[PDB]
C-alpha cells in the first residue's frame, strides 16, 4: 500500500500454503482448475451477528447455497455461518473465498458451521463451475480473437469464443473449433502447442474439426 | 500485362484444350455447366511443403474437402496435395482450378495425390454446384430484373431472382415463374427463347405457370 508509489511500512505477501496448491496444479495441467461449493455470502460483522442471533463477531455469512452444488448436497442452509476450515479458524469470508479458490476441483475438506447457536462439522468436495484463462494472446503473443482452453482427456484445444474484428478468426477462426494437430504433430494440450509455437513455424499449419468435418487453417 | 495499355511484351492466352470445353459446351446448352469437386484449398509453396512434411515444392493443397461431394465419396483427406490430373503434373492450385471449372458436371478424371509421402490414383467425376450466369439483360436487352437459365430439360426458362426496383418485375414479373411459352410458340430453353426474341415482337406475350396455375404478361 502506497499513495506516491513508496514504501511507508506496509508490505503484502500471498501465504505459502495458497501458493503450493496453484503451483503444483499449473506443474501438471499449465492451468488452473477452479473448484468452487457453489455458495453466496458476505462478511459477518458485529451487527449483523445481532440481527442473527448468533454468537461470532468474524466469519462467512452462507446467504444463498446452490442446488446441485457441493454445498447443496453437502447440506447446507442459507442463514449459516462458518467458523472454521479443516481445522484452521475463519477471520472472514474473503479469506475462506481466496483459501477455496486455491484449491483444485474434488478437494476434500472439512467444515465447522454454526446455524442456530449450533455447531456443526460437516464435509464436503470441490465441484466445477464456469472460469475464464488463457486466451488466444498468452499463446499466439499477437493473435487476439477467441479465448482457448484445454478439451476432455488430451484431446486437444478448444476454441471457447472468437470475437468479431479478431485477427484469429481473420483466419478462418470459428468458436467450437477442436485443434487436434499441426505441422504432423499431434497437440493433446496447450503444452503441446505452445511447445509447437516455441519451433516458431514461419508458416502455420492447423488440423482442428469442425462439427464432424477435419480442415485446416493457416498463418505466418 | 501492361501499364500505360501498351504492349511490353507480355502477352497473355488461353489453351486450346480448356477452350474446346467451354465451347463445344455452349454449342450444345447455350450455356456452361458448372462441375465442381467440392473442395478448399490453397498454393503449396515451399514454406508450406515444410510444415507439413511432404516432397513438393509446387501443387494443389487440400484443405477440407467437402461432404457429399465427389470428393468426399472419392476418398480424399483434408491435407493431401494433388501433384497430377489426367497424367498432366500440375503447377499449381490456380491451374486445376481453371482447368477443371473448364469441365463440364460428370466428366470422369483420374487424379494422382500424395497423403503422407505416399502417393495415390483415384478416380472421379465432376457434380453439380450452385452458380451464376445469363441475366435477365444478356437476353432481354434493357430489361434488367431476375436472372434466367434453363429448367430440367426442355422444360422451358426459370426465373431466378427478381429484384425490387426492376423493369422486368415491373411487368409482373416475379421469381419462381416458369416460362412455358410465347406467341403461341412453345419454349423449352434460352434458344427458343433469344429466337423469338429475334423476331421482336412489338408486343410481347409470356406464357408462363406461378405455383400450379397458367398466365400470361406482356412487354412492348
Amino acid at each position: 500500500l502506497a499513495p506516491d508509489g513508496g514504501n511507508i511500512g506496509i508490505g503484502f505477501a500471498i501465504p505459502s500454503n495458497m501458493v503450493k496448491n496453484l503451483t503444483s496444479q499449473m506443474v501438471e495441467y499449465g492451468q488452473v482448475k477452479r473448484g468452487e461449493l457453489g455458495i453466496m455470502g458476505t462478511e459477518l460483522n458485529s451487527e449483523l451477528a445481532k440481527a442473527m442471533k448468533v454468537d461470532a463477531q468474524r466469519g462467512a455469512f452462507v446467504s444463498q447455497v446452490l442446488p446441485n452444488s457441493s454445498a447443496a448436497k453437502a447440506g447446507i442452509k442459507a442463514g449459516d455461518v462458518i467458523t472454521s476450515l479443516n481445522g484452521k479458524p475463519i477471520s472472514s469470508f474473503a479469506a475462506l473465498r481466496a483459501q477455496v479458490g486455491t484449491m483444485p476441483v474434488g478437494s476434500k475438506l472439512t467444515l465447522g458451521l454454526l446455524r442456530d447457536g449450533k455447531q456443526v462439522n460437516v464435509n464436503l468436495e470441490l465441484q466445477q463451475s464456469s472460469q475464464n484463462q488463457v486466451d488466444s494472446s498468452s499463446i499466439f503473443n499477437g493473435i487476439e480473437g477467441a479465448e482457448m482452453s484445454n478439451k476432455g482427456k488430451d484431446q486437444g484445444v478448444v476454441v471457447n469464443n472468437v470475437k468479431t474484428g479478431t485477427p484469429a478468426a481473420q483466419i478462418g477462426l470459428k468458436k467450437g473449433d477442436v485443434i487436434i494437430g499441426a505441422n504432423q504433430q499431434a497437440v493433446k494440450n496447450i503444452a503441446e502447442l505452445r511447445k509447437v509455437l516455441d519451433s516458431k513455424p514461419s508458416v502455420l499449419a492447423l488440423n482442428i474439426q469442425r462439427g464432424d468435418s477435419t480442415i485446416y487453417l493457416l498463418m505466418q
